[PDB]
């Protein structure tokens, strides 16, 4: 019964979840003074060209956009990463305000969301075992502004009032995530967690430092969605973001000078 309301929310996820506590969780503070460029790491390899996209689900906590994931057709590569990882899902998690929104944070500011492309090292067979293994996922994190219009979203903007409610689920197929890239792939990385339970401690982190910009249109379309299923109480999904989490013994790795 996790999850982001006044009584549920992250301070009490350790109690059913204590590597909450642990030493590699996630989000954090990106502190730029401090990250360090790294010139042994890789361009990312960000290969989406074949991706499937099959469906669009309110888990009651975010919306996934699930992918085929029974071959390597959307896979990233390169970067810190050893090997392949297959698309499985991305969503976002957002802010009832512009002014907060994402899990991860930039010299302390808040982005207004932030995007999760979710992928399973191949090593590994599917994503229930790779979530046991601390390489087993990386996950591609993008802040999101609110400014102009990012048209490769407003696919999903649209379909969202078909899923209102938790345990909604829509058909959502031939959507190209490519659509929701920045320009540049400079990009942050640290060892980390899943941001929501289990939390486990098997996630590469890849976040750009490039935002994407969204409408504020777009934005008040997620706001829109609810926490609660049908017939129930509403309860906007809105700021559902665990906060930043201490850095521990961890050394943030820039891509970029
Ligand atoms: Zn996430």
């Amino acid at each position: 019964h996790w999850g982001y309301g006044k009584h549920n929310g992250p301070e009490h996820w350790h109690k059913d979840f204590p590597i909450a506590k642990g030493e590699r969780q996630s989000p954090v503070d990106i502190d730029t003074h401090t990250a360090k460029y790294d010139p042994s790491l890789k361009p990312l390899s960000v290969s989406y060209d074949q991706a499937t996209s099959l469906r669009i689900l309110n888990n009651g906590h975010a919306f996934n956009v699930e992918f085929d994931d029974s071959q390597d057709k959307a896979v990233l590569k390169g970067g810190p990463l050893d090997g392949t990882y297959r698309l499985i899902q991305f969503h976002f998690h957002w802010g009832s305000l512009d002014g907060q929104g994402s899990e991860h944070t930039v010299d302390k500011k808040k982005y207004a969301a932030e995007l999760h492309l979710v992928h399973w090292n191949t090593k590994y067979g599917d994503f229930g075992k790779a979530v046991q293994q601390p390489d087993g996922l990386a996950i591609l994190g993008i802040f999101l502004k609110v400014g102009s219009a990012k048209p490769g979203l407003q696919k999903v903007v649209d379909v969202l009032d078909s899923i209102k409610t938790k345990g909604k689920s829509a058909d959502f197929t031939n959507f190209d995530p490519r659509g929701l890239l920045p320009e540049s792939l400079d990009y942050w990385t640290y060892p980390g967690s899943l941001t929501t339970p289990p939390l486990l401690e098997c996630v590469t982190w890849i976040v750009l430092k490039e935002p994407i910009s969204v409408s504020s249109e777009q934005v008040l379309k997620f706001r829109k969605l609810n926490f609660n299923g049908e017939g129930e109480p509403e309860e906007l999904m809105v700021d559902n973001w665990r906060p930043a989490q201490p850095l521990k013994n961890r050394q943030i790795k820039a891509s970029f000078k």
